[PDB]
């Protein structure tokens, strides 16, 4: 019935299907070799299948992000071992300059590579630690990103649609039932992530690494193009500077349609200030007012089944969490109170 999902999740297939430097038996020993933390034998593993006379000129996206994909576990496994891939490699950083290029990306492998552009056959998944726990991880994200994305198109489709048309409280319904998928990826993560083992055994593979003279942040979540979405429902005019920071922070990760996206709406009022401009000046005695706002805090609400628990969970891993997170919560309860009160 989440009808829209199936176009996005085919082109992830698409990227995860392909293997362009036939390095999947190859990355399948990755795991082996970062529990030994033998790091000759991670560059040498590199180096079996790393390009040194440049990219095949026949490629395009598809390959250029699958080829950072299988490069990319290396960056990660390099410096968890406490070495600087581009200074341990020779010619790794020309190539994943050209990667970034080809797939206007950042040079190094970020949360989609390592979720949805990762095949899910235990013959081909690609991991870092080989952990069930890290497959666990990997799966929390396969469960909603699909779901975001087409979550993102249809708050943009929103924006347009006028608080006095019926359509208004019909897309906000839909908009929540995609929106659902988050709270099952934290619900999963619950019942089958240690948080004690994502702490101590794969958050290490997440470090930042140097390329091109700055720091990109390894892979996490966090680059889930949520805030995209939260940009144009209800953040894009915050005054927030932690907030403003923390969306800027993470933009260059996300696919270049939701940067331009969240280009779009920087300079205007968000969905809900409009909504409740209109609102305020139409009535709450109009009954498509009435349900349009009530739908409308219906996605609130789903957003903070998501972030609540999620914050439990952050926290409950650095027992064995950065501020940020509180204070994205309290922005979102902020939010949803607009909301309440306009009822
Ligand atoms: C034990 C598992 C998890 C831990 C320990 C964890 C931890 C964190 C932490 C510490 C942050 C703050 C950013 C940072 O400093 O890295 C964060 C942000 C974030 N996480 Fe998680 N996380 C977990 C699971 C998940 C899952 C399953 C999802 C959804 C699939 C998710 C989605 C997000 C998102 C979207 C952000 C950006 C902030 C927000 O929207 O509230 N996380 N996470
Ligand atoms: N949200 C956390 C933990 C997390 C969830 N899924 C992930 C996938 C990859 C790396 C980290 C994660 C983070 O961004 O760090």
């Amino acid at each position: 019935t989440l009808d829209r999902v199936g176009v996005f999740a085919a082109t992830h297939a698409a990227v995860a299907a392909s293997d362009p430097l036939q390095a999947r038996a190859l990355v399948l020993q990755l795991p082996g070799l970062n529990r030994n933390k033998d790091v000759p034998g991670i560059v040498g593993l590199l180096r079996e299948f790393l390009p040194v006379r440049g990219l095949p000129s026949g490629w395009g996206f598809v390959e250029a992000a699958a080829a950072m994909r299988d490069i990319g576990f290396f960056l990660g496994s390099l410096k968890r071992h406490g070495h600087e891939p581009a200074e341990v490699v020779p010619g790794l950083e020309p190539v994943l300059l050209d990667l970034a290029r080809a797939t206007n990306l950042p040079p190094r492998e970020t949360l989609l590579h390592v979720t949805v552009w990762n095949p899910t056959a235990a013959d081909a998944q690609r991991s870092y630690t080989g952990l069930p726990d890290e497959a666990h991880l990997l799966e929390s994200v396969r469960i909603s990103m699909a779901a975001l994305e087409a979550a993102i198109a249809l708050t943009v489709e929103l924006f347009d649609v006028s608080l006095r048309s019926p359509e208004f409280a019909q897309r906000s319904d839909e908009l929540e039932a995609y929106l659902q998928k988050m709270v099952e990826s934290i619900v999963y993560a619950y019942r089958f992530i240690s948080p004690q083992v994502f702490y101590d055994e794969l958050r290490p593979f997440y470090e930042p690494i140097r390329v091109g003279g700055q720091s990109y942040l390894g892979p996490g979540a966090v680059e889930m193009p949520l805030f995209v979405l939260e940009h144009v429902l209800w953040g894009s005019q915050s005054d927030d500077q932690t907030y403003r920071e923390f969306k800027e922070t993470y933009l260059p990760y996300v696919l270049p349609a939701y940067r331009a996206v969240y280009a779009r709406f920087s300079g205007e009022p968000a969905l809900i200030d409009r909504a409740l401009d209109e609102a305020r000046a139409v009535g709450t005695r109009d009954e498509h007012v009435r349900a349009g706002l009530t739908a409308l805090e219906r996605v609130f609400k789903v957003l903070l089944r998501f972030r609540a628990p999620h914050l439990k969970l952050a926290e409950r891993a650095y027992e064995v969490a950065p501020s940020m997170l509180g204070e994205l919560l309290t922005l979102t309860y902020a939010a949803r109170s607009r909301v309440r009160a306009a009822l």
